[PDB]
């Protein structure tokens, strides 16, 4: 579990999203795993606007934060889950670490802020879902 506070969105695994984030949607994409809703608050994060390759994430499953290495945001076959088909991720940055199903919405940092949340994970390989490529997550 987990989400991204930025302006007034609230981002989230798409696979994860509720009644609410659906009834209130700004954005959503299923190739990415992700999907944006409104909130009545602001939030406090910052989405990370930057080409890092290094960061920091949490990976719930093992109630630590890694420090990474992770490639640049590409379109990567995804061995089918529970929640999709086996199909090409988009928009997807893979690193060397633990992650279960549980632990999407996990965010991943960099010094300029938020990169991306977990949304993949199998064979010692994390991946995170890109959100550094949403400008308009920045304004409005
Ligand atoms: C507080 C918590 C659990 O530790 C959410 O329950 N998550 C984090 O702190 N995530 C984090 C990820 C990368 C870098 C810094 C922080
Ligand atoms: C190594 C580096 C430096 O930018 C990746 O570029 N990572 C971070 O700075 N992580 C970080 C995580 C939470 C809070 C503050 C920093
Ligand atoms: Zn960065």
């Amino acid at each position: 579990s987990g989400a991204i506070y930025v302006g007034n969105y609230r981002v989230v695994n798409r696979h994860l999203a509720t009644h609410n984030d659906w009834a209130n949607l700004v954005w959503e994409d299923s190739s990415r795993d992700l999907l944006v809703s409104s909130t009545t608050a602001q939030g406090c994060d910052t989405i990370a606007r930057c080409d890092c390759q290094t960061g920091v994430y949490y990976c719930s499953s093992r109630r630590k934060h890694y420090p990474v290495s992770f490639s640049k945001p590409s379109l990567i076959f995804v061995e089918a889950s529970e929640y999709y088909p086996a199909r090409y991720q988009s928009h997807l940055m893979l690193a060397v670490g633990h992650s279960e199903p549980g632990d999407c919405g996990g965010i991943l940092r960099c010094q300029h802020g938020v990169v991306g949340i977990v949304s993949t994970g199998g064979n010692g390989l994390v991946g995170f879902a890109d959100v550094r490529d949403l400008l308009w997550l920045d304004e409005e």
